[PDB]
């Protein structure tokens, strides 16, 4: 597909073609680990993507394959820049910015695919949890290390993997700490297809392609739904705030607002009271 | 064997012993529901409902068609969509089916999905929201909102990715696929697969595994997991089956019967437990 | 392993070695159900657990093989002791004490394992199911008999499965009261691994080893995340808890018991408002 890049970043690269864009974790030396730039630009490209209305779909995945031959998504948060009470950027600042990007990708009116190559672990394997799907190369190994490395995902990553996999697995992928193949992981019901590494990128253009043929409306009130099962006010908000944008569509809804401007009391006589 | 209960224009209705079947019936539109096949729906649903011997429905679609094939529903029937809804008879715009989920949902019997072929768009919600699923191997699931101009944020949504996890959910509604029997199996969603000349039995199998059950803690139960979903609409169904229940013990009836005949009432026998 | 008896008890058997504890329920005469004393030594015993230090991981299992040659894990509240309103203790008390268990293991900050070999039946399956995971030896048979039997468990027996299995599957088990295999219960996903049942101990032995090498504070705020997605506000006490277990290991927090303790007003002024 001809890829044309969209902006210049540092930790990763961002390229758009028709319907599809395509975020890359650029940082293969550290197994594609997260340092606070890099969640900073993901979120820039994130919410440029967002705000692109020909854009209905993102690919995210890893650079690869690495000098040594191995395939990454994402290593999660960089310990080398972790300090007291958080990732320490530039300017000295302790971090979780992560939790800003896991909303972002949540709640943006845009299907988010996770192209898994190799290692989605820790933070990383939460990045791709929070992603609507998960198509994954055979070789892809997924996994948390929390425990292990002194850390903790106890929101998204715990509470939203046990609405995947379901409460028995959460907890033993998080307690044990084991790595899980791409098989595993489609058995249990966290990546919704596996197909051979130098398919992965093909199979995601597939899968973005089925969706851009779709009611761009119907797609961001069904994200919004599902959301709403899960996040409480802040999925109400999500679902309600969808309908109020179709309310104001309707010539009803206008009418409101025509008889404001106007300075009159409005006449929604005519409108019937349904059942 | 089955004897006919009621006669609808849409729908057949039966009942034998402790089981009804309510099967769609309008094959030329892969039984499609339009406003009147969702009254008439709830009508038979009701009736069993209220019929103290059934314990299980079944609930299933017409065929095979003229041309073979098997449907159990293809949900909103779009040659009688227009503006906000499903136009009915009188030219009312309708989304009436949402009453009918509830009413399956809600009701103290356990509903049963038999699904040949064809459980698509609202007709595949109609499926998840029945307690259980029973598949013939030629059953094809699947929804098609985002692909008809139309979505199920309710139980389309939420309920089903209680059942089939969060991933799969989003990729059944986004990508608007076809599933096969085995792959809605293996996912959750149907609770066991059966070759079609099959499928009717398997249901009387199972409603008769209900049917020598205790009534009681079924009804508890089915509103126990409607409470894991629902809120206080769920603790409703769970607490009411609590007064219910109440309403048996000699303690509760002391209450009624000193009011009755005027009186204060003496629960100073009857014991404050752990 | 060398396993050491830590306290006697009547209906059970109660051993440790290193970090791991091991409750035995020892009624092999009705398939280790358990009687409202069964229940009240159960939960001592896990109190004696939670108390103790060394400590990580308790395994859970029944005692077998019976005479008959008959393997079980629990058959549930022993019938042959219920009468009105619950199971009649020694004292003419009905009981449904067994919620209590089943909070504590729930709650308690160390991951409790069921090991099943042979039947885990009726309240017998909800003790395997609040277990944090579940290994199975390959002649585990798993079910509810509820409504077969006058009963129901309308709490974590029905709400909690649906988080584990799903809702459709989790009313068949409810509703047809069948059985199902040790092979059937990990595909459904209630079950975390399936082994023989002269390997059952050395895969609990295992998997808790891999977890007694983890930082046991990361652990038990995962355990309390995972809750919090069940529990509402009880779920939120757990994980609020441990953060307040942390705060209280912050010089910030040491500032303001300090300042009170010596009559000065509290000087947080070095300390910043992050983001
Ligand atoms: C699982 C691997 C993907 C790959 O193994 P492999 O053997 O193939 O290569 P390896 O030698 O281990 O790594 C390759 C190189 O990249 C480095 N590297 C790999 N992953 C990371 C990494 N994640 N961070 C820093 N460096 C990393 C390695 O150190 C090494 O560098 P080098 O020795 O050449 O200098 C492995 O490297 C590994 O164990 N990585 C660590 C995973 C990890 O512990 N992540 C942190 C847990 S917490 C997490 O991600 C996170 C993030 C944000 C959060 C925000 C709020 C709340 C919770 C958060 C959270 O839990
Ligand atoms: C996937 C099939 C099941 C069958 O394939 P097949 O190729 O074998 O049949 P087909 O080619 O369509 O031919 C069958 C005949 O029956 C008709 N038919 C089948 N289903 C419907 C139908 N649902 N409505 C109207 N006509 C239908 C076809 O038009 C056609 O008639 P013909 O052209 O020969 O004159 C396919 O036909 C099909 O996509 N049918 C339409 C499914 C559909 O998108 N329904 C609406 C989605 S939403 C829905 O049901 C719904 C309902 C209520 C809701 C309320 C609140 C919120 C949401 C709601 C909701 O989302
Ligand atoms: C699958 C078995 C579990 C095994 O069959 P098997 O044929 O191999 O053994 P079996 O011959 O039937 O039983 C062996 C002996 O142990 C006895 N036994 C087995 N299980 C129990 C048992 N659970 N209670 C009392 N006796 C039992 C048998 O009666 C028999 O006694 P015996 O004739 O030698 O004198 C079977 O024994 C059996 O179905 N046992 C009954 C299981 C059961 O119904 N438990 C009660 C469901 S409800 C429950 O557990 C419960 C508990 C507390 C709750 C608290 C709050 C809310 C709900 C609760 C709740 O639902
Ligand atoms: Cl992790
Ligand atoms: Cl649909
Ligand atoms: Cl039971």
């Amino acid at each position: 597909m001809d890829w044309h890049i969209a902006k210049h970043y540092d930790d990763i690269l961002y390229y758009k073609a028709g319907g599809i864009a395509k975020i890359v974790i650029n940082r293969p030396h550290k197994r594609n680990a997260f340092r606070p730039q890099t969640v900073f630009e993901l979120y820039d490209a994130f919410c440029n993507a967002r705000e692109d209305n020909r854009i209905g779909v993102v690919l995210l995945t890893g650079a690869g394959p690495h000098s040594d031959g191995k395939y990454a998504f994402c290593s999660g948060g960089d310990q080398s820049v972790r300090g007291e009470g958080g990732y320490i950027d530039d300017q000295g600042t302790p971090r979780l910015n992560v939790l800003d990007l896991q909303r972002l990708i949540r709640s943006m009116p845009k299907v988010v695919i996770a192209l898994v190559a190799g290692y989605a672990i820790g933070g990383g394997h939460v990045l791709h949890l929070v992603c609507d799907l998960t198509i994954a190369a055979d070789n892809a190994i997924f996994g948390q290390t929390g425990p292990k490395v002194g850390s903790f995902d106890g929101g998204f990553g715990s509470s939203y993997l046990a609405r995947i996999v379901g409460q028995k697995k959460a907890r033993e992928i998080w307690y044990l700490c084991r790595q899980y193949s791409a098989q595993e992981a489609e058995r249990m019901g966290m990546v919704n297809t596996v197909v051979p590494v130098d398919r992965l990128e093909e199979e995601g253009i597939q899968w973005a392609k089925e969706i851009l043929s779709k009611s761009p409306l119907a797609i961001r009130c069904l994200k919004a739904a599902f959301n709403a099962d899960c996040d409480g006010q802040a999925g109400l908000q999500e679902l309600a705030g969808n309908a109020t944008l179709l309310y104001y569509m309707t010539e009803e809804g206008s009418e409101g607002k025509q008889a404001f401007l106007e300075k009159r009391p409005p006449d929604f006589s005519q409108y019937p009271w349904l059942p």
